[PDB]
């Protein structure tokens, strides 16, 4: 008829009369997830109870706040009075979002805020929390998922600078998989961890992909290249080091390095000369550079490894 459109929090419309009726009372209608819902206020604003019945004889009822600052959309059972679901929004569009189990009480609780962080809960049957997903107003994020005995079967947390741990559990809750994802997209990946401590790694750069094994102390990926063996280390604080050995007896050919911590390099020498510098940077990567025939001094430039076989080729 002569109605007025009113935006209310939680995304829904209400059309309001602009004229009131005999007894100074205004029709309202929404339509809300398809229900058109139906009701009558004392006021004109759009504030109100609205009220609907689902094809399978659910009822719903959608109230508004006097200054519409606020919705609540629930859904009963056919009694009217049994409460499968709500929902409630405020203006700052902050949100808790809730369904209940047969006994009541709740089975899911979604909360968003103001700033956009919000909070995912479901709960089993038991009451107790079986999955939490929080999301912060940063991005940063923390998923739990729990097993039927209330340990853990998964868990992902998620840093603001985009880094990440993912943790996958067996059916007894131990660790199993891990995956560290950097803030740069590097990876390691650590999978047949036993209870023990030990198990496979791999790191995965940008371009190729290091394998190699955990330990109690530390991660060693090897890229080996005949009779030479280069052991990249990785400590539980993540203090890189790195060793090369050299099967080859021969003088001539065979391969020494020298580790330097604080330049992050690894010096290659043969036959009392120095041939290249490994660097490994603090960003994931690693250069070579050439010394000169003399064994002097560096020449040319360096050169960042996008290959694993560059890698080979620096160790031949």
């Amino acid at each position: 008829k002569n109605s007025v459109s009113v935006d209310l929090p939680g995304s829904m419309k209400v059309l309001v009369s602009k004229s009131s009726n005999a007894d100074g009372k205004y029709d309202l209608i929404a339509t809300v997830d398809a229900l058109e819902l139906s009701g009558t206020s004392d006021k004109n604003n759009g504030s109100g109870v609205l009220e609907g019945v689902k094809a399978d004889a659910s009822k719903v009822k959608l109230t508004i706040s006097d200054d519409l600052g606020q919705t609540t959309l629930e859904v009963f059972k056919s009694d009217g009075s049994t409460l499968v679901s709500k929902k409630v929004t405020s203006k700052d569009k902050s949100s808790t979002h809730e369904l209940f189990n047969e006994k009541g009480e709740l089975s899911l609780k979604y909360i968003t805020r103001a700033d956009k962080s919000s909070t995912l809960e479901l709960f089993n049957e038991k009451g107790e929390l079986s999955l939490k997903y929080i999301t912060r107003a940063d991005k940063s994020s923390t998923y739990e998922h729990f097993n039927e005995k209330g340990e853990l079967s998964e868990k992902e947390i998620t840093r603001a600078d985009k880094s990440s741990t993912y943790e996958l559990f067996n059916e007894k809750g131990e660790l199993s998989l891990k995956y560290i994802t950097r803030a740069d997209g590097t990876r390691l990946e650590y999978t047949g961890i036993k209870s023990d401590g030990s198990g496979k790694a791999k790191e995965v750069l940008k371009g190729y992909v290091l394998e190699g094994t955990l330990t109690a102390e530390k991660t060693t990926l090897v890229v080996k290249e005949g009779t030479v063996t280069l052991s990249k280390n990785i400590s539980k604080s993540g203090e890189v080091s790195v060793e090369l050995n050299d099967t080859d007896s021969s003088a001539a050919t065979k391969k020494t390095a020298a580790w330097n911590s604080g330049t992050s390099t690894l010096t290659i020498t043969v036959n009392s000369k120095k041939t290249k510098d490994l660097v490994f940077t603090s960003s994931n990567t690693i250069t070579v550079q050439q010394y000169d025939s003399n064994g002097t001094s560096l020449e040319g430039s360096a050169v960042e490894i996008t290959k694993l076989d560059e890698i080979k080729n620096a160790l031949k």
